Parts: C-alpha cells; sequence; structure tokens
C-alpha cells in the first residue's frame, strides 16, 4: 500500500512547505497544519487501502505487549517493530522511513534521517502519558498514526498541547486533538512542543496507534530552568506543650524513641501507624471533610498537578495542625526518631529548617521526576480503603535507574518518614478513575489528604 495520494499532488506540497517555512497555519480537506501553541500537522486517512490498515491491525494485536510503568506514563507496548518480518509491519515500515520520511524532508527543509524509530502503544482504562516535550538528542518530528476504534472525547486518551509560559514551562493545555482510525499526527520536537495523552477513560476500548520520531540534526535546548526554591524556615518556637496533647504517647516513650531510632537508621524509613491521637486525628478529618478550606492548583504540569491549602485561612484545627509540624518540639521529636540533628538539644553552626503544605490528593493529580540531603514526612488522612491500583502513592527512586527502593501507600494516621540522599528522588504516581470506586464506599469523598512537609539538618 501507499500513503495518501492526494498529498504528494505536488501543488498541495508546494503549499505545504510554503506554511512550514513562514510557519503560516494551512487548512484543506486532507491536511491541516497549525502553529499554535506549537507546529502540528493532521492528516486524515493517511494511509488509503482500509484492507492493509486491517491486516495491520491484526498482525499488530498479535503481537506480545509489555509494561510501560514510571512516573510519567502507565500504558502497554509492542514486541520492537524494527527488526519485525510480518509483512504489513515490514511495508509499513517503509511507508513511514523511506516515503513519508522524502516528502516531511522536502517541506520541511530538514535533512531527516533514516533511521527507523517506531513502537505500537495500546492505552486501556487508567493508562496516559503525562506532560513532556519529546526532547531527546537527535529527534525532530514525532508522529502518531491513530489505529483506534470509533473515539470520542468522553474517552479519553486525546492528544493535548500545552501552551508555555515566560519560562518556557508548559502553562495549561490549548488543543486536544481526537484519535481516530488512520489519522496521522505529526510535529515539531522543541524546547516548547509540551504534550499528553489524557487517561483513557473507556473501560471496554483499546486505544492502538503507532507512534515514534523522525531523527535529524540536533537542535539547541536553552538553558535548564531552575524553579526559584520553595521558602524554608526554621521553627517555631515552643510556647505552650503542644506535643502530648496531638501525638500518640507510645511515641513520646523514650525507650520506644531508641528502638525506633535503631530501626530508621538501617533503612533510613520508618512508618509510625496511628501517630496522633485519635481525638486530634478525627477533629482534623472532620475540618477537611466538613469544614472551609481554600484549595489552590500548583503547577505546573510537566513537574506536578496538586491542591494546596491557603495555610493562613486554615480552621483553627488544621492551622494547629500545620503549628504541630513546624513546631520545635516536632523537630526534636523527629531527631529522637531519626538521629538527625533538627533541633540544637538533639545528640551529636547549622540551622535546621523546614517547608510544608497540606495538600488534596485526587484524580488527575500527580508529580513527576524533575540535589539535596532531607528528611520527608507524611501523614495521611481520609483514605480508607484506598488502593495501590488507584496510584497516589510515593515512591522513591534512585537516581539515573529504574529501580524502586521504597513505596508509601496513603494510610489514614500513618506517619511516613523517610531520608533522601542526593541520589534518591521520589515521585506522587498519577491518581487514575478507579479511585472513583471510593464512592460506592464512602460516596461523599474524594481523594484524599495529607501534611507534607521536608525537614533538612
Ligand atoms: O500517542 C499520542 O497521541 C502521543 N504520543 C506521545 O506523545 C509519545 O508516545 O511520546
Ligand atoms: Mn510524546
Ligand atoms: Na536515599
Amino acid at each position: 500500500a501507499e500513503f495518501s495520494d492526494a498529498v504528494t499532488e505536488e501543488t498541495l506540497k508546494k503549499q505545504v512547505a510554503e506554511a512550514w517555512s513562514r510557519r503560516t497555519p494551512f487548512s484543506h480537506e486532507v491536511i491541516v497544519m497549525d502553529m499554535d501553541p506549537f507546529l502540528h500537522c493532521v492528516i486524515p486517512n493517511f494511509i488509503q487501502s482500509q484492507d492493509f490498515l486491517e491486516g495491520l491491525q491484526k498482525e499488530l494485536m498479535n503481537l506480545d505487549f509489555h509494561e510501560k510503568y514510571n512516573d510519567l506514563y502507565k500504558f502497554q507496548q509492542s514486541d520492537d517493530l524494527k527488526k519485525r518480518r510480518e509483512p504489513h509491519i515490514s511495508t509499513l515500515r517503509k511507508i513511514l522511513f523511506e516515503d513519508f520520511r522524502s516528502w516531511l524532508s522536502d517541506i520541511s527543509k530538514i535533512d531527516l534521517e533514516s533511521t527507523i524509530d517506531m513502537s505500537c502503544a495500546k492505552y486501556e482504562f487508567t493508562d496516559a502519558l503525562l506532560c513532556h516535550d519529546d526532547e531527546l538528542e537527535g529527534r525532530r518530528i514525532a508522529f502518531i498514526l491513530y489505529l483506534v476504534p470509533p473515539w470520542d472525547r468522553s474517552m479519553g486518551g486525546t492528544l493535548d498541547l500545552y501552551s508555555i509560559d515566560e519560562h518556557f514551562q508548559p502553562k495549561q493545555i490549548v488543543k486536544s486533538l481526537i484519535p481516530s482510525w488512520n489519522k496521522l499526527v505529526f510535529f515539531e520536537v522543541s524546547p516548547v512542543s509540551f504534550h499528553q495523552v489524557s487517561e483513557v477513560l473507556s473501560e471496554e476500548k483499546s486505544r492502538l496507534s503507532i507512534s515514534g520520531w523522525f531523527h535529524g540534526p540536533s537542535l539547541t535546548r536553552p538553558p535548564n530552568y531552575f524553579e526559584p526554591p520553595i521558602p524554608r524556615s526554621p521553627h517555631i518556637p515552643q510556647d505552650h506543650e503542644i506535643l502530648y496533647d496531638w501525638i500518640n504517647p507510645t511515641y513520646l516513650d523514650m525507650d520506644y524513641q531508641v528502638q525506633i531510632q535503631e530501626e530508621f537508621e538501617e533503612s533510613s524509613e520508618i512508618l509510625l501507624k496511628e501517630f496522633l491521637k485519635p481525638e486530634k486525628f478525627t477533629k482534623v478529618c472532620e475540618a477537611l471533610e466538613h469544614g472551609h478550606v481554600e484549595w489552590s492548583s500548583r503547577g505546573p504540569p510537566n513537574k506536578r498537578f496538586y491542591e494546596k491549602a491557603e495555610e493562613s485561612k486554615l480552621p483553627e484545627i488544621l492551622k494547629e495542625c500545620m503549628k504541630l509540624f513546624r513546631s520545635e518540639a516536632l523537630f526534636l521529636l523527629l531527631s529522637n526518631f531519626t538521629g538527625l540533628k533538627l533541633h540544637f538539644l538533639a545528640p551529636s553552626s547549622s540551622v535546621p529548617m523546614c517547608q510544608g503544605e497540606l495538600r488534596h490528593w485526587k484524580t488527575g493529580h500527580y508529580t513527576l521526576i524533575h540535589a539535596e540531603f532531607a528528611l520527608d514526612l507524611i501523614l495521611y488522612c481520609g483514605c480508607e480503603g484506598w488502593e495501590p491500583e488507584y496510584g497516589g502513592f510515593t515512591s522513591y527512586i534512585a537516581k539515573g535507574e529504574d529501580e524502586e527502593l521504597l513505596t508509601v501507600n496513603p494510610e489514614s494516621n500513618s506517619l511516613a518518614l523517610v531520608y533522601r540522599d542526593r541520589e534518591t528522588l521520589k515521585f506522587v504516581k498519577h491518581i487514575n478513575h478507579r479511585s472513583l470506586e471510593q464512592k460506592k464506599t464512602f460516596p461523599n469523598r474524594t481523594g484524599f489528604w495529607d501534611f507534607s512537609f521536608i525537614y533538612y539538618e
């Protein structure tokens, strides 16, 4: 078979070339090219023969698919396609990396390489590929060919394109493309080519595609942008005694503390169940569930998406719970738990510091991998029956590696303490639509909350 005869029609090819050259939009029955937020093009009915495409779908669906998972994505990818001998796949390689490539090279004036770079992806319920720019040395043009059944926005899996802010960081979704059978999309890989595949919501259907890159000369990426560090602050000096009113007495016993520290020093992590006194814990959950709290959304999408409480406007019990975690007394307690020097009265410049926030996590929220030693603290509220399959767990990994070192699962009134070295990173995995199963049990609840603090020696 062959890709659409109608785009190789020379008058159209030259008009497309002009539009590329001038970075100007161009619309036609068989091809649309847009420049906002960045250069992307859509070719419906990319391949003329429906029979070839059905034969292609069949071969692909008869491949073995392996699970792909990390902070950025969750989906299935095929046995690789490059050396694959099945005839429809073989033909497609040639259609893409000889015929279509020469056409693209001509209109783009980019000398694209023959290098074959293509995979087959399957996205099903809860699968998603979050905000990213495709940047990798050599990648110049991204392409995706959809081989999906009848598809609509409600089924998810949209190819979303982001606008960008002053600092070359993604701002928000300004284009959302719906996949459809035999539609090809391609776009330029650049420092601003931010995009995602939105979560697939259909529980029945499977989003099938061929995707990859045409390789070309390495462009010029600008300097790596570093966000303004979140302000840190020393402990709130002690006025009134606050620990014995808030903390489970078990954990305020000295002999239990040395045992905790013994365990903590071996693994540099611990999990303390029923950390707060239930009297307080329930008042805290009560306020979160029935009180007035002002939330704001945190970004940008290529780093994070979750809700954070406006701390100054919190109900007193939540204000006080935050003050607890900022308090001199807790700094000292954590020293006793960990053997870290977070207070001057703890055994043996430096002034210890912390940053903290009250977070709300629900469907769609996440953080991604982006150096310093630090102690992470999390206290979970309102997540009974929360399942790992929902996402929302915190995963710790070794840097420059795919190795998970630890997983923290939301559990009510459990305090997780985890020490990070400079070669250790963390993220909160994308919370997917299975989490809606929560409402079968707690109909008036949506997601869960935590107190998330970081302490520095
Ligand atoms: O499949 C899509 O619609 C978009 N794919 C990608 O951005 C990718 O695989 O890197
Ligand atoms: Mn991509
Ligand atoms: Na570490």
